[PDB]
């Protein structure tokens, strides 16, 4: 329960000025795809739901 | 009468529209730290030496 698509993006910065390079960074987003959960409680309020 | 303790120190120069990139240079200051050397005389002027 972790097989996850993953969904790259980075972030590269760049300047003049400072001694070396500064290496990138790697801000992906992930999705579970596999494990299970309940979705579905009998509480309410309100507008929870409408008939 | 040569050893020398060294304080190393450099430059860097760094712009863009050159044709390759400029070599860093080392100032560096040097402490004689062997050698001797006379430093007192007996000459005198009005504030040189007060009793």
């Amino acid at each position: 329960f972790e097989w996850v698509v993953r969904i790259q993006s980075t972030v590269e910065t760049q300047l003049l000025g400072a001694t070396n390079t500064v290496p990138q960074q790697t801000l992906n987003l992930d999705i579970s795809f596999t494990d299970d959960s309940t979705t579905i409680t009998p509480a309410s309020i309100p507008g929870s739901i409408s008939m």
